[PDB]
């Protein structure tokens, strides 16, 4: 019996990534899709199946929904996640899970009281390429890790939560994935467009307590980049398309050390399918990994520490 999934919000990420995953995944059945405009829901249901629903409360009321996918804008996550959990639905929430750490802790407490799964949908964590990179780093391919950089920048597109919340979250999450649980804020700059009043870009510096640093760049006034890079005591490793590799795209790991470089081609994987599968498997089994929520909470704290500690610059 697949878990029956309802979607609140006919989002770009839903149309492009999450819904094709849900539709294909045997463990999940799209039963309803809701929108502020019925016609938009109906267009989504014509594409992916399920019943179109006007407005979000009506979807939360359905007996044929077991879990709700929430690809709303960041600032609206907390209200709708809170309501979906109170209606008894497990929830797959897009990143960033919510807008700060205290709010994230309130949402997990509500889920906890009900035995429900709340998962942050960082689908990139489900791509095997990062564990293959981390195993190479662990085998010493570039010696001891000294520093780390990651970047996710995209060209300006036609409100939103700003470049920090919707994009900078990725490189920040990669830093925690690779460098571990004790990352602390050191400094950052966020550039705010005075015109529309919105973060359009930034750069942050984090460090572990041993002094392994992370320089994270993000933004939406930029050419496409989507990469990370390790500097080690005897080498360096970098890779491109780290956050949004196609399903069919084969990663290429680049290593450089003294007088020798190598590139390794890895197998292609569907991280969108794999993330949806992990969510569905956790729901069906009742095994809700503790690491996922602890990682989301650490993540929310570092995102807060960056918003709060950043030098804010308004242009022009
Ligand atoms: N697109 C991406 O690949 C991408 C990239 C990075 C991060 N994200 C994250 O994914 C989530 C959604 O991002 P998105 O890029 O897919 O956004 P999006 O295309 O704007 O989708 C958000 C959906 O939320 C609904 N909504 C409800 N109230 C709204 C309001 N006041 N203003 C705008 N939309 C409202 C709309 O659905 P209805 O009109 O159907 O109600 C809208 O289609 C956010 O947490 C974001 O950080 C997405
Ligand atoms: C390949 C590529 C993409 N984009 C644009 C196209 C798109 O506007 C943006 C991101 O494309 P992608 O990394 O594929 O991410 P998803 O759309 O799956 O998820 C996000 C969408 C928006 C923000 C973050 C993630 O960059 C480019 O401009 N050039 C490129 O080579
Ligand atoms: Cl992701
Ligand atoms: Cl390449
Ligand atoms: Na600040």
């Amino acid at each position: 019996n697949p878990i029956r999934v309802g979607v609140i919000g006919c989002a770009d990420i839903a149309w492009r990534r999450a819904l094709p995953a849900l539709e294909a995944e045997p463990l999940t059945e799209v039963t309803a899709i809701a929108s502020r405009r019925w016609d938009r829901a109906k267009r989504f249901t014509e594409r992916f199946g399920g019943e179109p629903v006007e407005g979000y409360p009506a979807l939360l009321e359905r007996d044929d929904v077991d879990a709700v996918y929430v690809p709303l804008p960041a600032v609206l996550h907390a209200e709708w996640i809170d309501r979906a959990l109170r209606a008894g639905k497990h929830v797959l929430a897009e990143k960033p899970l919510t807008t700060d750490r205290p709010q994230a802790e309130r949402l997990f407490a509500v889920a906890r009281e009900r035995g429900l799964l709340l998962m942050e949908n960082f689908m990139f964590l489900h791509h095997p390429q990062h564990r293959q990179v981390a195993d190479m780093l662990d085998e010493g391919v570039i010696g001891e890790i000294r520093s780390f950089a990651a970047s996710f920048t995209i060209p300006p597109k036609p409100v939103g939560g700003g470049a920090l919340l919707d994009i900078g979250v990725y490189p920040i999450r990669a830093a925690g994935l690779f460098l571990g649980a004790d990352l602390e804020f050191v400094g950052a700059v966020l550039r705010h467009e005075r015109d529309r009043d919105v973060v359009v870009g930034g750069n942050a510096l984090l460090t572990t307590r041993q002094g392994v640093t992370a320089q994270l760049t993000f933004g939406m006034e930029h050419a496409y980049t989507n990469n990370y890079e390790f500097r080690g005591s005897t080498g360096r490793l970098w890779m491109n398309r780290v956050f949004t590799p196609p399903a069919t795209y084969q990663p290429v790991v680049h290593i450089e050390r003294q007088d020798h470089a190598e590139q390794f081609v890895l197998p292609a994987h569907d991280q969108f399918a794999k993330s949806i599968r992990a969510f569905a498997q956790a729901v069906l089994s009742g095994e809700h990994p503790r690491e996922w929520s602890e990682d989301s909470l650490r993540q929310a704290s570092l995102v807060d520490a960056v918003r709060t500690g950043a030098r804010d610059i308004y242009f022009p």
